[PDB]
């Protein structure tokens, strides 16, 4: 058996991020600081006879400089507090920021607040268009509509359209700000890509920023930032004592993008062990997707995918050596996991990961026949098969498992693939489709998503992206619809698909596959979430 040849870029990251050791005097420097300032923004969020407009950009503010986590109690009180009182009879700037952050934490604010700024037609009054922080604060809230929002079927254009206009001639760093936008809304970047961008870039630089905030927001940020290192730290040194950089050479070496992955789902401490559970099953699904996709004889790989199904140790021996390697790496995985949530009483949710597991595997083989067998399926066949082989269901149901407050019935309803979960899967799929067409087609794929749909359809290339892209808006819709209140389950469980979604959005921007090509799109974001701090 002569296999197909590598053709996968290495690790650009060596050993960098091997080893970290904190300064605790510094750490503890830092966390004694931000105690103090906590409480000084906890007090500017409780101010009595605060001004709307005040209070939402304080909210906001707090919020793009990564801190609001520490405020969920206090923000949600306020938001309720506005929710509630149904005041409408603002500006621009001001009614967008209302219903953006209102939609943002599940209030089903009514998108009627944004009557007084059209025409009888329907469409925004183009006297609109000198008011630049309305723009923008319209353009921002475009993005968190439903699909009862139909009414905001124009914001995004218009807004785009007069931010492009005006840009050139904005002070800064209004300038650098809605440049920014242009490239990558807020709702849908991941967050603390957003935060580092916000603090260094836009609030470092505002004539008017708040000292209090600022300084608080970047010790924290550079103070999460030594724990996520030593995570990384703790990571890189479990990868490279599997060695599958040398074992298993023809699979991508990523565990750093792996890890940026993980981080993106969540960010703040609580969620440490949570993070670096994920980041190994991410990596370790990764092995298989490309043993699967590169590498592996047809005969292989239905060994391989029974051995899943049984997941018996027994099993082994049914294997070729170098799948040997990874089988029981996963077996050994998810022993961890059991032993590791066992003082917690929480060992048996592992179980629950295990199937998803065994879901991705399974349809992973079946994509392997469709290619042996030149099949081209219609599109609703494609996406029984395609929408698991994305493994976010998997990935999802993983981003559990270290979190603490999960239970039986949480997991009970991501089982029965909620829609705002199916959305974000869908998301994953078409996105990746449209970007890796022409790579997977190179390659003779008959059966990518584009083609089916092309086939299926009758219809170009292009009309097929086109339709792609319009799943992928109907998704984002449901993803919206999905965080309104009364939620199916608490907001937490929530959050994790979200945040799925978003990263989808910024390692797929441009339309390129940045895990695969780490070099364009990550490499800057790896750097500036865990290489730089924020100077002070």
């Amino acid at each position: 058996i002569v296999r197909p040849v590598a053709d996968f870029s290495p690790s650009l990251w060596g050993d960098q991020f091997l080893s970290f050791s904190i300064k605790n005097q510094v750490a503890e420097k830092y966390a004694k600081e931000i105690e103090a300032l906590k409480e000084q923004t906890r007090n500017m969020l409780l101010a009595t006879g605060m001004k709307l407009a005040d209070t939402l950009n304080l909210i906001d503010t707090i919020e793009r400089l990564g801190i609001s986590y520490h405020f969920e109690k206090e923000i949600d009180d306020i938001l309720d507090q506005i929710y509630n009182q149904n005041s409408n009879c603002n500006d621009l700037c001001t009614s967008a920021l209302q219903f953006r952050l209102l939609r943002q934490h599940g209030f089903n604010i009514s998108p009627e607040i944004f009557s007084k700024f059209q025409d009888e037609n329907g469409k925004f009054k183009e006297s609109l268009a000198s008011d630049v922080l309305g723009l923008l604060n319209l353009y921002e809230a475009s993005h968190v509509r439903t699909h009862a929002d139909d009414i905001l079927e124009d914001a995004l254009a218009f807004s785009t359209i007069h931010l492009e206009s005006a840009a050139p001639h904005l002070k800064s760093p209004l300038r650098e700000q809605v440049t920014h936008a242009l490239e990558q809304c807020l709702h849908k970047g991941v967050p603390r890509v957003e935060t580092r961008f916000f603090i260094s870039s836009i609030y470092d630089k505002e004539q008017s920023k708040n000292n209090v905030l600022l300084r608080f927001a970047k010790l924290d940020f550079n103070l999460l930032q030594m724990l996520h290192k030593q995570e990384l730290a703790q990571v890189s040194r479990w990868w490279k004592d599997l060695d599958f950089v040398t074992t298993l050479p023809y699979a991508r070496d990523r565990v750093v993008e792996c890890y940026f992955w993980a981080l993106g789902v969540y960010f703040e401490p609580q969620y440490s062990q949570a993070r670096v559970m994920l980041v190994k099953t991410i990596s370790m699904i990764s092995i298989v997707d490309d043993t699967f996709d590169a590498y592996g004889t047809v005969k292989e790989l239905e060994a391989y995918t029974d051995a899943i199904q049984r997941w018996d140790i027994n099993e082994i021996d049914r294997l070729p050596d170098y799948m040997k390697i990874s089988y029981k790496a996963i077996l050994d995985l998810y022993k961890d996991y059991e032993k590791e949530l066992s003082s917690a009483g929480r060992s048996h949710i592992v179980c629950h990961a295990i199937e998803r597991m065994k879901e991705v595997v399974r349809n992973y083989n079946v994509e392997s026949t469709w290619f042996i067998e030149g099949y081209t399926p219609p599109v609703s066949e494609y996406l029984s098969n395609a929408l698991a082989t994305t493994t976010y269901y998997y990935l999802a149901t993983t981003s559990y498992l270290g979190m603490k407050s999960a239970t039986e019935q949480d997991f009970e309803w991501l089982s029965k693939n909620p829609k705002i979960l199916e959305a974000s899967v869908i998301i994953c799929r078409v996105i990746d489709d449209t970007a890796t067409y022409e790579v997977e087609k190179s390659r003779g794929q008959i059966a990518t998503g584009i083609e089916c749909c092309m086939r299926d359809y009758g219809i170009s290339t292009k009309e097929a992206m086109a339709k792609f892209q319009n799943m992928a808006e109907t998704a984002w819709k449901d993803i919206n619809e999905g965080l309104l209140r009364p939620t199916p389950v608490s907001t937490e469980f929530l959050t994790p698909i979200l945040n799925l979604a978003r990263i989808v959005e910024v390692t797929y921007i441009h339309n390129l596959d940045g895990y695969t090509h780490p070099e364009k799109v990550l490499k800057p974001h790896i750097i500036n979430l865990l290489v730089d701090s924020i100077k002070i």
